[PDB]
This record gives structure tokens, C-alpha cells and sequence, in this order.
């Protein structure tokens, strides 16, 4: 009956060691802080807790590419070959000719072993050379992970700097969030929490390091108040610079030409799902070896809504829907 | 590249015998008839071939509800033990209040069995442990549209063929489509197969009579266009036929939605808002399979009939459709 049931009970039933959830609506915002950020040590998780977001990255690296293109210094039609010289892919007998739209849009084709190699800690165009597509450039909607690591690798060719300054001075900085970062790699981030691979039960596994190329499309780490900043930037553009007001438009303009499923039309925009089912209905989730997440924002009513879980699981993926119902209609 | 090619190919992927299709787009329409209606005597699949309708018959019966709302005869918030007062369902420790939006919007919590159980419905029903209570969740159950005959039955005190004959079939002006009574043999009924190892005939099992309003009712492509022209072109309809279409698309907002899935459920017919409105259901029995789709704005009407049972023939509306929209697939 009570959101605070909702989202305790989703805790307990998704074994998760630390829980951290925020939902705002028309302008009342309340907080979820469960669970210990490390069970070993027994560290409680807080506000300054630090998650990996997951594919929940995709949405800052989508965001700016469409500052690139907002400034004239990319195009979403551009051939990747321009800033990915190396990078060669096959499709069928000849190979294929491929744009920054299909990495945006997830049309590339990319294969499905193209993930545990880029989650692998070669530059991406050399790590992913002679490799054969699923299908033509353009012809279907199929996510791959790799897609947005791509994206990191143009942003950092046409920026000239690396994927860590471009997140923090066109993003980051500009916001406010001053405890989010992609990160370079191995190096320590303070007040992370530890990360939980479940099954049968909770036992510790961020230790692995991550690849570098991967950061783009899984590795950005973030906290539940700067999350809040990213969530009230989306839902109130305005006292934003022009720039950003209108790459945030583009970034949730949904790419429809392609095939949908009988019980599926969302589009995929620039690191988000579109759904105008009971909409515009704006989201995402995170899935990490590890670490889960889910965001999902519904501007029409000022709702945002952003789950963060330092343990793999499917329903932290569905947590941001329930409580998207319980506020639509008081059930779940 | 071809729809030609496209409804070709997928009808020999999903190996049904018989495929008919027609697809109707800014008031251009072209029909795909293939196959043999039976295998063993070689009958050639044809425009009067009769096919099941499965769960697409629900939005006849649907529509028919709706019909009874608009002339003041019945309401979706009314309990539905005034019309089938000896059904009684359980939740839990105590019996469970039900209205007639529940079995309309498959909010009413019957058990999975139901169907198999409906392949009177209240006797037939009586002591069912409801899986949720009564509009906490949308969970689709073939039965629900059955209760919806017993109180299309019970309101008009006509039975449901009587009423879909005179209602919808005869002002409409289809001929070949009917809700059958019982089993009763039917001149051009296709032959129906169950798929695996290969396909051979399923065709002898009894309809029971209880079950046709969610899924029995029997028609052919060209009355099922009628349908679609129906349903795209409402002016030239009487009022109260009109106003009861209008509320039949209308959507049940009042159960919680998945993650990946916002789509509603009316009156025997899923409401989707993306690259919509788009209208859609889809049939299936243990020998039949179809589907239908409806994109008003384009004047877009889909309707496919097999005579196998094929989660592909499911998903063929959505294929066509791709290929009015945006020329892929
Ligand atoms: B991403 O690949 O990590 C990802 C994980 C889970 C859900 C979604 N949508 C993306
Ligand atoms: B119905 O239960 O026969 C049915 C079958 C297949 C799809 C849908 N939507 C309903």
C-alpha cells in the first residue's frame, strides 16, 4: 500500500546487499537508502555511495553526441570510417558501409560475442575489426552493449581528448555532479561500494578490472544525489545553454525506422528507450557483472524516478516500472 | 523486398497449409490466398474457405457488450452475480467481488486450468481460487470472454449465435461468419492441424459450446473484411453501433504495466499508442491461428487466417505492418 513497502519488499525479494532509490513527483522528492554498501566490512551504504550504472552510461555518452552534432562538429549520417579509419566490418560476402546513427540506434549489427570482448580489458576499431554482422547496417533494432563504446571512440576523435574530460567538461562540471566520473580504468574510486554476483547467494566479485573501451557503454559511476541533479537537468532543460536544451530534444528523438514486434513499438533514442504508452514514458536500465540499475522519467507529471543496486538483478531492472504504477494508479 | 514476397516466405517458415491475407491501405487492398484448406483430399484453400477465429472472436463478443452499455441494458461497473448468480470465485480465505470490466479487461484473476476446463460456465466456474484480487492485475484468460457470452446471453435471453447474427453478422453483412452452437458440421471449414513432429490433421475434437465467444467464432477473409472496413469506416453505422466502437477501443489504464510493455487492453483488442494508434489481437487454437491489426490514421486493416496452429502467424500483422511503414521487415 505504501511506496516504502513497495520498494523494501523489491529489496528483500531481489537478495540486493545495498538499495538506493529516488523518486521525485511534481516537484516532491523522496529518498530510499537499504542495505550495507560492502557485507564484509559491514559498511553501510549512504548518499555518497558510489555505483556503476551500467548501460545507464549510454545516456551521457548519447547526450554528448548530440552535443557534438548541436555544434556542428559530427552528423549522425556521417560514415564511422572518418573517425574510426580502421575499424572494417562485414556483412555477407562484401563489407559493410556503417554510420554514427547505427551505434546510436543500436542498427548495427554487431555480434552478440562482441560484449565479453569489450568488457575484455587494441583501440576499439582495431578490437573490433573483421568482424560479421548480424544483419545489414540499418535493417533492425538489436542492442549490443559495444555499440555505445564505439561512441566513446568517435567522441574522443572528434573531441581530441579522452572520454573521461569530455564527460566531466561538457557534462559533469557544467551540472554540478561533482561525484560522477568515467572512469580511466583499475584506479580507486572512494566511497564505491562493493559489487555482488548472486548465486546461490551474495559472494563479492568487483575486484575484476575494467577495460577501458568499455567505460562508455557500462562504466560510468555515479551517486543517488548527483543521479537526482542528472533526473531534474532532464525534467526542467530550461536555464540550460542553449546547446544542451536542444542535444537533450534530439536525445530523446526515438529512431522508428525499424522493425517492431507485435507486442513491442518503443523506439530507442540516444541512450533510452521512448515509450508513449501511457507517455512519453523515458527509460533505461543497467546491467553490470555485478551492479543493476533502472531509470525511468515521466515529464508530463514531473516524475523521475532512479534505482541503484550493487548486485546483478533482473528486478532492479523492473523496480523503476512498479513504482512508475504505484504512482499512476496506486498499485503495483 | 516484396509484400508478396514477405507473406510468402513467412508462410512457408511457419508451414501451415492454408494461408489467406488481406491488407487494406489508404482504400487499396490486395489478397494472398495459399495453400490447401485439407491436405489429404487436396482442397484447394479459396476466398469461401472457413476458418476459426480463436481469441480474435473476442472482439465480436466485446463489441456486443458494448453494444448492451450504449443502449442502457448493462454496465461494465455492475456485479457480475447478477447475471451468473451461481458463480462464486474465491481469493484467498473469502469469496471475491467481480464485476463485468473484470472478465472484459481480464482483471479477474481466473487460474490457468480455466481455459483447458472451458475447451453453464457459473457451474462450471464455481469454487475457482482466483490468482489475484479482482482488478489488481491484467492476466489474459480465454474464459473471461466466456462469462462475457453467459452475460450476453443472459441480458438479451437470446443465445450468443442468435445475438451475434442479429447484432453484428446480418446488419454487417457477412454471410459466412457465425458463432456455432455446438458441434455442427460447417460447408468450407478448413481442415485444422497441429504442428510436430510435421504437421498432421487435429481436426476431430468437439467445440465445446461454452468456449465459442472467446474463441469460436468461424468466418473467411472476405467477411473479415468486411470487419476491418467496419471498424476503419464507422459513418454510414447507426449511432448506437458507432458510439459502441469508440468505446470498445478504449483501453483499461487501470493495472500496472511492465517495464518493456505499456500497451492496454480493450474490449477484445490490445491498444497500442506507439507509431499508433494501433489495434491489434491475435488467435490461436490447438488448429488455427490468425491475427488482425488495425492503424486508423493510414486507414491501415491486416487480418490474417491459418489453418495450423503458429506463433508465427501471430507475429505476421506486425511484419506487414513494418512493411507499410517503413518498407522493412
Ligand atoms: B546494458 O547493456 O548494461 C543494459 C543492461 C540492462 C538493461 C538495459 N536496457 C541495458
Ligand atoms: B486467444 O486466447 O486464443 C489468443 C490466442 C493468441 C493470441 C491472443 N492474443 C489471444
Amino acid at each position: 500500500e505504501r511506496l516504502s513497502t513497495l520498494i523494501h519488499q523489491r529489496m528483500q525479494e531481489a537478495k540486493v546487499p545495498a538499495l538506493s532509490v529516488s523518486v521525485t513527483i511534481k516537484g516532491v522528492r523522496q529518498r530510499f537508502v537499504y542495505g550495507v554498501a560492502d557485507v564484509a566490512s559491514q559498511k553501510a551504504n549512504t548518499l555518497d555511495t558510489v555505483y556503476e550504472l551500467g548501460s545507464m552510461s549510454k545516456a551521457f555518452t548519447g547526450l554528448v553526441v548530440q552535443i557534438l552534432i548541436q555544434e556542428g562538429r559530427l552528423r549522425q549520417g556521417d560514415d564511422i570510417i572518418t573517425y574510426l579509419p580502421e575499424m572494417r566490418l562485414n556483412y555477407q560476402g562484401k563489407p559493410a558501409s556503417l554510420t554514427v546513427a547505427d551505434f546510436l540506434y543500436h542498427t548495427s549489427g554487431l555480434p552478440f560475442s562482441t560484449l565479453a570482448r569489450l568488457e575484455n580489458p587494441s583501440a576499439v576499431a582495431q578490437q573490433l575489426r573483421n568482424e560479421n554482422l548480424l544483419f545489414a547496417p540499418g535493417a533492425k533494432f538489436s542492442y549490443a552493449s559495444a555499440n555505445y563504446d564505439v561512441l566513446g571512440a568517435v567522441i574522443e576523435n572528434v573531441t581530441g581528448k579522452t572520454f573521461t574530460e569530455v564527460i566531466a567538461e561538457r557534462l559533469t562540471q557544467p551540472l554540478g555532479m561533482s561525484a560522477t566520473v568515467a572512469v580511466k580504468g583499475d584506479e580507486i574510486i572512494v566511497n564505491k561500494a562493493s559489487g555482488y554476483k548472486l548465486g546461490f547467494g551474495k559472494p563479492v566479485l568487483f575486484h575484476a578490472p575494467l577495460a577501458r573501451n568499455h567505460v562508455p557503454a557500462a562504466y560510468i559511476h555515479s551517486t543517488l544525489p548527483d543521479m537526482e541533479i542528472w533526473i531534474d537537468a532532464w525534467l526542467h532543460r530550461k536555464a540550460l545553454p542553449a546547446t544542451l536544451r536542444e542535444a537533450m530534444s534530439n536525445s530523446w528523438r526515438g529512431n522508428s525506422d525499424v522493425p517492431l514486434a507485435a507486442d513491442n513499438r518503443i523506439l530507442y533514442a540516444s541512450g533510452w528507450f521512448i515509450d508513449q504508452n501511457q507517455g512519453p514514458y523515458i527509460s533505461h536500465g543497467g546491467q553490470n557483472p555485478n551492479f543493476s540499475s533502472c531509470i525511468a522519467l515521466r515529464p508530463d507529471q514531473q516524475i523521475g524516478i532512479v534505482a541503484l543496486a550493487n548486485m546483478n538483478s533482473n528486478l532492479i531492472l523492473q523496480l523503476c516500472a512498479d513504482i512508475d504504477n504505484y504512482l499512476r494508479i496506486g498499485k503495483y
